[PDB]
């Protein structure tokens, strides 16, 4: 509407806006100059399972209404988001330390996901199958799970923790919501607000703000949620999937986990092409976290790759020229530094070291990088490269291949149909192929189905 | 001829012992008597059986869909030929009666029947892309490596649900099974897929200790997806294992519930009963309304009364062997425990060897572990529920149930209690699916094209 939201530290649960009744007081500030953004008070154990229970409760009624009526809030969401886009932009680049340039990016993904998911109520259908018996119908009905728990990384809070809050709302299901410490209002605390202005009923999303640990496991264990769904590093995941599966409450876990994502690119591509996809992919626009380069075109690629990393200009992340920006906390930056000292005590060759300032991390490139060493192996969340020379084009796939976690690939050749036949033989789900979710993922994801088969005359 | 020398197991495309030095016997649930030993398997051999399997599965997955349904086609006719000598093995190993065991052998062949259908039927999606000159493709391939775990209780079947629709899309297999009854879970299969003339490597068998060795199978690299049916506490931590271990791999549980089985007041009484007693005696609460309960019960302890425990290679059979001594005490703590929670026993049959007679109880409550906890064994509880709205909380307290069972005369009132059940399947006054399969069983990979 007319003035920006206010009291962001107030949290939703179990359809009221108030504190957490931990008694201790969670501190956001912005990673650039460490100015204090706000003050939470954490919630209790009892403040999660007031959420949890609230929402089970509230839930059957919002699925009971028409497609129509829940479509409409989606709908409505889009409007907010477009009355409130500078807004929601300021709170990325001063919660996550974001680039104004990456923060647009941001809030177009989670605006994209909102009018996909006013799309899905009407589409949802359940199937009625032929049977042998005399007499009997078979009909499978496609329902609602009922309450699904969403833990949101500090990585890239609002966009993807929109990903599944906007399609399970819109499915009929109630969402609560465990944002990381970092950036709470960018997942979960902001998206609540839009919603209410939408007119989300009361109790159906509720956000739950306290520690990683201790309120983390009891989120995972608890029996309201019939699907718990996580997006982050693989060390978190791995501990999640241990409580999901390990517990004696067994909830279905769906779990995106980032790997090393390798960027290839073979003796045939376009050097130019390939220089400024990888510039864009691990600087600007985000997934790239290796560059396997056949040996005819590796040392020029590592030469004008270095000069015209030499040329990002790493600042205040505010401005719209910036290209790097400050790494979101301690902890995260910490660990990155741990790996630049690694790199270098493992043999990489050090093309370009721009240097830490504060939080502000300038890039590290390095060359001579092999399968075995750390900086290929593990995931990067930072302005942090290797480079890896491929004999031929077979050494190359057995490079990629490797990484054996990776969400995204690239391969570059001149040949498309060569690039398609090696796209094809790598291990990972998405490959694209020298660049210059799914309605149906979400139906199955976020709905169940129940068989009901009648017997009559 | 029948089948010879079945001890053997396959190991990375060959027939042999199993290397760990340790034989297991095999002997029939019935009378006692060993029907074969089969040395046990290294955990060298498991990594054998797996790294083969990674390395035949791409000329499997790169043959045609004609060439690999063709396989599936002629393992239905092997089925056909060697019928009774299938069933003959099901009542043998697992002590099931010859009633169950020729419906576990018409089952196992039309899910391999149906698994032929599926090569053809798989498919990619090209996407319209915004970017000016892009084209997005997206390839359904197989997984690659599926490892499957199978369970005592059906193991014929259970194994087979898995390994046709996985060999048919491409994947290879490799199957453990359950370490009662082996030949079953995979050795027979072995040998079948073998005359239908799978190629070698593709489907090993690695027989071995439930502990010890099971948690090596599903913590191994390799396989893509491991698929377990069974009970609840092994599949807990199968899941752990899986999530918690270094390497993560998705994993595909069905697990065993207590299954409710409700009778709302408006049903005839002579359907529920008699479903009733087929369903338990071919469902581990039944839940009655109160004003049909007394009548409800009285008529099922009649028909139980008459069903015929003895061996199960007679037709005439209905009840046979628990399938091992371990489990056959397990049932009989739980009916000594049955009566300390305090329930009224209706009617409870002696048990002689391993085969159990039909043990009923009446006036349980959600309380009782025998309306909680799962029993893989011929012993039902008897619930009262005061109205339609506690026995659907009655129905809903066990929360774990694979299926459910609803008795009304109106089909609205029972369609509208079914839906609002935790089940996921519900059967309303009686007397596996293709796109899940290949979902399940195949991966998607999306590319996306830069053209000019
Ligand atoms: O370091 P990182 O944790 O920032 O990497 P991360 O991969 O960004 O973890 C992100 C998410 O995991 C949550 N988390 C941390 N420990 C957890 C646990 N034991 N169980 C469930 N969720 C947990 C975090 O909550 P916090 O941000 O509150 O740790 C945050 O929401
Ligand atoms: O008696 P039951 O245990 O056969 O009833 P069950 O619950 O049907 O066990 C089914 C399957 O679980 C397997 N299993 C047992 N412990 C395991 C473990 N620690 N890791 C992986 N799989 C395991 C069994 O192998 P065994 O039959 O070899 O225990 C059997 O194949």
């Amino acid at each position: 509407s007319d003035s920006r939201y206010t009291d962001l530290g107030l949290q939703p649960l179990a359809g009221e806006w108030r504190h957490g009744r931990a008694g201790r007081r969670l501190k956001v500030s912005n990673p650039f100059d460490g100015s204090l953004l706000l003050e939470i008070e954490q919630a209790d154990r009892d403040d999660l399972d007031a959420a949890y229970a609230k929402a089970a409760e509230v839930q059957p009624a919002w699925a009971a209404l028409g497609p129509s009526a829940r479509a409409a809030v989606l709908y409505k969401a889009v409007e907010v988001f477009d009355r409130r886009h500078e807004e929601i932009v300021d709170w990325i680049i001063r919660e996550s330390g974001s680039t104004r340039l990456k923060a647009e990016i941001e809030w177009g993904a989670a605006r994209a996901i909102t009018l996909e998911s006013a799309s899905f109520p009407a589409r949802v259908h359940g199937r009625i199958v032929e049977s042998d018996v005399p007499g009997k119908e078979s009909r499978v009905y496609r329902s609602a799970i009922g309450v699904v728990g969403v833990i949101s990384p500090w990585n890239f809070p609002l966009h993807l923790t929109q990903r599944s809050i906007a399609p399970a709302l819109a499915l009929g299901n109630a969402v609560v919501v465990k944002p990381a410490s970092d950036t709470p209002v960018c997942g979960g605390l902001l998206l609540a607000r839009i919603f209410e202005e939408a007119g989300l009923p009361a109790g159906l999303f509720s956000v739950v703000v306290g520690p990683g640990s201790e309120i983390g496991d009891a989120f995972v264990e608890h029996p309201v949620p019939g699907l718990v769904t996580f997006t982050g590093s693989t060390p978190v995941g791995r501990n999640i999937g241990r409580i999901a599966s390990g517990g004696a409450h067994l909830k279905h876990v769906a779990l995106e986990l980032g790997g090393n994502s390798p960027f290839v690119v073979l003796g045939d591509a376009d050097l130019e092409q390939a220089v400024s996809a990888a510039v864009f992919g691990k600087f600007l626009h985000q997934a790239i976290n290796r560059i396997i380069v056949e040996d005819s075109l590796y040392d020029a690629f590592a030469a004008r790759f270095v000069e015209r990393v030499k040329g990002l200009r790493v600042g205040d992340p505010q401005r719209a020229d910036t290209a790097v920006g400050p790494i979101v906390n301690a902890r995260q930056l910490e660990g990155l530094l741990e790996k630049i000292r690694l790199a270098r005590q493992e043999g990489a060759k050090p093309l370009y070291e721009g240097g830490v300032d504060g939080q502000l991390l300038a890039p590290h490139v390095f060359g001579e990088v092999t399968a075995t060493m750390e900086i290929a192996r593990d995931e990067i969340f930072g302005p942090l490269v290797g480079l890896l020379r491929a004999r031929d084009e077979a050494h190359a796939l057995e490079l990629a291949n490797a990484s054996e976690y990776g969400l995204s690939s690239a391969v570059f050749s001149r040949d498309l149909e060569r690039a398609v036949r090696f796209a094809r033989q790598l291990r990972a789900g998405m490959t694209h192929v020298n660049d210059i979710f799914n309605g149906d993922w979400a139906i199955e994801e976020f709905t169940t189905d129940h068989w009901i088969s009648v017997q009559h005359a």
